[PDB]
């Protein structure tokens, strides 16, 4: 077959699994198998995959799911390629779509900007002493307004070392620009209430969105004052906590700057179906029936935002 450089769109639910980056198991344990498998690469380009250029465009952390993953690589374009390499993969990864490229394609290189959707339950929002705080609470027009003011401080670049971890006041790699972060209406599925929290930033590091989202959580819920958001662009430490990763999915890779064509338009049909027949029931199931977003809540009364500043730290 000829040997050409593919874009892969992909999907997965993650939980259960440690990352998208092969390391325990991983997204590309099973897609490299795959690839293997169906013929697509031979064995030791699985090995060294170097060796096929390979790139992913996000590196999603433990237990977060993909609508939108974007991977590149050479391989051998064997007939049917997509049944093949899916016909090797369990149903909660599927590779969705294939564009073929110019062979110096690199799409971790090309992108330049990743959205994710946090996806949860909205007594997430529902205040400490004034909201009732189990399934039974419904998110006003007035909270969400609070949410989404909070959110678009996010905006702009900024500092970020206290949103992840091993980084100084004063490293300009916590330096991170966001384009967009805001919270849709609330909608019910499966008698439940959630809301999902869109963010488009040039590039996310460890643990960052996840305690964007969880200082948000604590300071509608009333942990903290609305001012500790401004403060965590200071040069002290303040202790972000850290939203769980169940909710958290990657639902695009933006190559917007280079088709300035890597458009999925025609994949629109097959990422709902994916994030309905796995997505939405992994995360929505796991929160009704192991009620992980519940108790990850129950951890915030003890949480203390100047611990680490009071130990000199």
């Amino acid at each position: 077959p000829p040997k050409r450089k593919i874009v892969l769109l992909m999907a997965y639910s993650g939980k259960g699994y440690h990352g998208m980056q092969r390391n325990f198991k991983t997204i590309e344990d099973d897609l490299v198998s795959a690839l293997v498998r169906s013929g697509c690469i031979p064995e030791n380009h699985g090995e060294d995959m170097r060796k096929m250029s390979f790139q992913r465009c996000a590196r999603t952390d433990k237990g977060v799911s993909a609508a939108g993953q974007v991977v590149s690589l050479k391989v051998w374009l064997i007939d049917d390629i997509l049944e093949k390499i899916n016909s090797h993969l369990p149903s909660h990864i599927r590779i969705l779509g294939l564009k073929r490229v110019t062979g110096g394609f690199n799409s971790k290189n090309r992108c330049d900007a990743r959205t994710y959707c946090y996806l949860l339950p909205t007594f997430a929002f529902a205040h400490k002493d004034r909201d009732v705080q189990d399934e039974t609470y419904r998110l006003s027009a007035e909270t969400l307004q609070q949410v989404n003011r909070l959110l678009a401080c996010y905006k702009g670049t900024h500092n970020f070392h206290n949103f992840t971890s091993q980084k100084g006041p004063q490293d300009p790699s916590a330096c991170r620009y966001i384009l967009e972060m805001y919270c849709e209406e609330p909608f019910v599925r499966e008698g439940l209430e959630f809301a999902v929290i869109r963010v488009k930033g040039q590039s996310f590091m460890m643990h960052q969105i996840r305690k964007m989202v969880g200082l948000v959580v604590a300071i509608v819920k009333g942990y903290a004052p609305e001012s500790v958001l401004e403060r965590s662009w200071g040069t002290e430490k303040v202790d972000v906590p850290k939203a769980p990763g169940l909710g958290l999915v990657l639902e695009r890779v933006h190559f917007e700057k280079y088709n300035q064509p890597l458009d999925w338009a025609q994949e629109e049909g097959k990422v709902a179906a994916f994030k309905e027949e796995h997505i939405y029931p992994t995360i929505i199931g796991t929160e009704r029936d192991e009620r992980s977003m519940a108790q990850w809540l129950s951890t915030l009364p003890i949480h203390n935002f100047s611990a680490t500043a009071l130990t000199a730290g």
